[PDB]
């Protein structure tokens, strides 16, 4: 009956040890800890963005004005509110103000195609009030009296899902609080620290940097767009800004490694890089530690948006120089299982599909159908019935050093990543062919870091590029638009 029924006692025992991850965290709930920091450290720098730096006192005052504005416009607790994801100060007042109002934020890239923004607002049930007026200039006010309700939704974040089928992941407070406690404790986040935010607010590694900063008194430092596409400049910016903690996707880190090998870097203030997204190898991380002079350690993480940013972690050993880096052990209060096509727990060493349980799970998606397809219930061990999120990722349980660890093995479908962004190449196919004048087109992955398109048409590449930005997010516009006589 159970999922582990066919396993031998040793195989069962390995999974039981792997998922022995309960941990109790103290203090009040997440927003109360944010307010406590603001009360105790009003003068500390809370956010450093392209147009200046706000103290905790000022960030919370601006957020209070957002919350009062929302209430005055009939936005009651439990609503969803879009925020414009930029690299300036305003989005931070917006997102904090939304939470202070008892609401959840949905981050929107104001440069994204209008059609896609429209879907997000509709699917998220979100008001655009804060997209249409500067949140940072709203009339000053005290924060409205919002009662505490447990496990309020905090954000809805969209992932590409399938073509024509964006998925809005609904994340509630207990998951975000658990994640925040983990970031702070695992990486020793302290009030003097400076947490860089590489990901835009539309991608969930930003959550991992923003809330641990504000829950400790540290400074959130947004990484400017003009340094991200220049890896050499990014390395010098990390030095100049004295950054202590940094989020990176694997493919972006590979560009940094290449820049570091071209000009080795000293980063004495950097202590943690929380890195993940794609498989990488000890021959790469060994190269990194040779050319980056820094105490910085690489914490490899894995996990879908549907399970609160990360689900597993592995501290990368700098001395190892070959083999695949494992994705590691579950975060506190997470449990993960490798299941075969029938739903039985795989023995150690056998590749199965990852199913995730525990404190990090999303409420679900905004859409009921997507929720019913991915979230289910299963008795994995005798007496343990789990709510599970089905990931579509493949992995196997292995011995690494003297403990069990998951090792990533790929996916069950054709989803791939380009410069660290999920892509269905068919979606890019359909966009280019939809441009009037384009007769046919084929989009190919070049690297990891390059999307190359060959197209038959009477339209010059510069003009096709202009048409595609109106239709695709910028990161899905192919890097090379090559006109060909025939494919
Ligand atoms: N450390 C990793 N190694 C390999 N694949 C990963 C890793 N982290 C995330 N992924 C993949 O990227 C998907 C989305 O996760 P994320 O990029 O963290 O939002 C996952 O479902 C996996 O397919
Ligand atoms: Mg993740």
């Amino acid at each position: 009956v159970t999922a582990d029924a066919a396993l031998e006692p040793d195989e069962r025992a390995a999974w039981l040890a792997y998922n022995d991850t309960a941990e109790d965290f103290p203090g009040p709930h997440l927003l109360a800890r944010l307010d406590a920091v603001a009360r105790e450290h009003p003068d500390r720098p809370a956010v450093h963005a392209v147009d200046g730096v706000w103290t905790y006192r000022e960030l919370h005052r601006r957020a209070d004005a957002v919350a009062a504005f929302l209430a005055a416009r009939g936005v009651r607790p439990g609503s969803v509110v879009a925020i414009a994801a930029t690299r300036a100060l305003a989005p931070y007042a917006a997102l904090l103000g939304v939470l202070k109002a008892g609401c959840a934020y949905v981050p929107v890239n104001p440069d994204d195609p209008a059609d896609r923004v429209a879907f997000v607002l509709a699917d998220a049930g979100a008001t655009p009030l804060l997209l249409d007026t500067d949140p940072a200039s709203l009339p000053a006010a005290p924060a409205p009296d919002v009662p505490h309700e447990p496990d309020r939704v905090c954000y809805v974040i969209y992932t590409s899902g399938s073509t024509g089928r964006p998925k809005g992941v609904v994340m509630a407070e207990r998951a975000v609080d658990n994640l925040t406690h983990w970031v702070v404790r695992r990486h020793d986040v302290r009030p003097d620290d400076r947490l860089g935010q590489t990901a835009p607010l539309t991608f969930d590694p930003s959550v991992q940097q923003v809330f641990p900063a504000w829950a400790t008194g540290a400074c959130l430092v947004t990484v400017p767009d003009d340094v991200q596409r220049d890896p050499a400049a990014f390395l010098d910016w990390l030095r100049a800004e004295r950054v202590t903690h940094l989020d990176l996707v694997t493919s972006h880190w590979v560009h940094l490694l290449n820049a570091a090998e071209a000009r080795p870097a000293e980063l004495p203030d950097l202590r943690w890089i929380i890195i993940g997204g794609e498989t990488y190898y000890y021959h790469q991380t060994h190269r990194w530690h040779r050319v980056v002079s820094s105490p910085a350690r690489l914490n490899t993480i894995y996990g879908p948006t549907e399970a609160a940013v990360n689900a597993t972690e592995h501290l990368t050993e700098p001395d190892l120089d070959h083999g695949q880096v494992p994705i590691g052990v579950p975060l506190p209060n997470y449990r993960l299982y490798a299941l075969d096509d029938d739903g039985r727990l795989c023995p150690p060493g056998i590749t199965g599909e990852i199913h995730i349980a525990g404190a990090g799970l999303a409420r679900g998606y905004r859409s009921a159908e997507a929720t019913a397809k991915a979230f289910h219930e299963l008795e994995v061990h005798s007496g343990r019935t789990e709510r599970l999120y089905r990931t579509g990722d493949l992995a196997r349980l292995v011995r690494h050093a003297d403990r069990w660890a998951l090792e990533f093995q790929g996916r069950v479908d054709s989803q791939v990543k380009i410069s660290g962004y999920r892509v269905e190449l068919e979606e890019v196919d359909a966009a280019v062919k939809a441009v009037p004048g384009v007769r046919d087109a084929a989009v190919v992955v070049r690297g990891a870091e390059q999307l190359v398109c060959c197209y038959v048409g009477d339209v010059p590449p510069d003009r096709l590029r202009s048409r595609l930005t109106e239709r695709l997010p910028a990161y899905l516009v192919p890097h090379l638009l090559v006109p060909v006589e025939a494919l």
